[PDB]
């Protein structure tokens, strides 16, 4: 499913990821804005390390989740990678937390770093009613 930015945004809220590990809610906007184009079923092979990122917010198969085909990886996330890829984004948003409660916290996404990072974030909850 491809979200429109608004409608994501109101989901997002409703789950919970509003000020989450004091991540705000543009700043979870911009990530999947990033990583997938606020696609759910985008999948992208890092044939470097042979692991692959799934879903919305792009979450690697090395540490996250469980495909089977990516060595030395663990399932920290306890699922199944292809929960990554529903329409319904409640396993990719409870995982994502999962994430961000390591030390780096959102950090941990590259994208976030060089898109979203001191930047004006606003644009991305603007006129949606979060």
């Amino acid at each position: 499913k491809v979200f429109e930015r608004c409608e994501l945004a109101r989901t997002l809220k409703r789950l919970g990821m509003d000020g989450y590990r004091g991540i705000s809610l543009a700043n979870w906007m911009c990530l999947a804005k990033w990583e997938s184009g606020y696609n759910t079923r985008a999948t992208n092979y890092n044939a470097g390390d042979r692991s692959t990122d799934y879903g919305i917010f792009q979450i690697n198969s090395r540490y996250w989740c469980n495909d089977g085909k990516t060595p030395g990886a663990v399932n920290a996330c306890h699922l199944s990678c292809s929960a990554l890829l529903q329409d319904n984004i409640a396993d990719a948003v409870a995982c994502a937390k999962r994430v961000v409660r390591d030390p780096q916290g959102i950090r941990a996404w590259v994208a976030w770093r060089n898109r979203c990072q001191n930047r004006d974030a606003r644009q991305y909850v603007q006129g949606c009613g979060v």
